[PDB]
């Protein structure tokens, strides 16, 4: 499968995918999120529960900051969904230009940081833990779906190169080959 490179930013399914994620981040239901909250979730919550080392936590935070700044987030800046989505259009565009130049993307680099906390492969049990800890996929069945969906290595583990290809399609281009990456956890 060739990763779908053309964007599809007006497709209701792409909007819905990010609306789901925004509302997931908007825990207090007030329609706005900040980079502060995202970084706290990354560092104070996820990395702590994963027992990341201090250096791994810091690297992961740099990647989360860069990723979400790429969608227009900033500390102290309260962003609502329409502006957030507009930021994702910009991030996707930028990321696809990097991909075309064979320059590591911000989604790759975030992946590298996540994978390194799990020791560039992750096992299904590690993915299940991530799903619960990050909250993106707390159903272990949806995590099993991710592994069924992806092309796995010879051990049945997931590699960051494959997850990055999947994430380009899932988060940026609405690639049909990426549908179902998170099972039913994320539409
Ligand atoms: O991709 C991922 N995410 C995308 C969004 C997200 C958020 C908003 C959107 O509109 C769309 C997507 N939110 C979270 C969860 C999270 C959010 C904030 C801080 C830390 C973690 C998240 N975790 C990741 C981490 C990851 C990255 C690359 C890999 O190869 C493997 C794992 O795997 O799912
Ligand atoms: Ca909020
Ligand atoms: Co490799
Ligand atoms: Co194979
Ligand atoms: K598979």
């Amino acid at each position: 499968y060739a990763v779908k490179l053309k964007t599809d930013f007006d497709n209701p399914r792409w909007i819905k995918r990010h609306k789901h994620m925004f509302d997931f981040l908007d825990i207090n239901g007030n329609g706005k999120i900040t980079l502060d909250e995202i970084v706290s979730k990354a560092s104070d919550d996820i990395c702590a529960k994963l027992e990341a080392t201090p250096e791994q936590t810091k690297r992961h935070q740099v990647c989360v900051e860069a990723f979400f700044r790429g969608c227009g987030m900033e500390y102290g800046k309260e962003i609502a969904f329409p502006q957030f989505l507009d930021g994702w259009k910009q991030l996707a565009t930028s990321e696809l230009k990097k991909w075309a130049r064979n320059e590591p993307t911000l989604i790759r680099e975030w992946g590298d940081a996540v994978f390194d906390i799990f020791d560039g492969t992750i096992t299904l049990d590690e993915w299940k833990a991530y799903g619960k800890i990050s909250g993106i996929s707390p159903s272990q069945e949806d995590c099993e779906a991710t592994f069924r969906h992806c092309d796995l290595d010879n051990a049945g583990d997931l590699d960051v190169d494959e997850m990055t290809r999947q994430h380009l399609g899932f988060w940026y281009t609405l690639d049909p080959e990426a549908d179902g990456l998170y099972g039913n956890g994320v539409p």
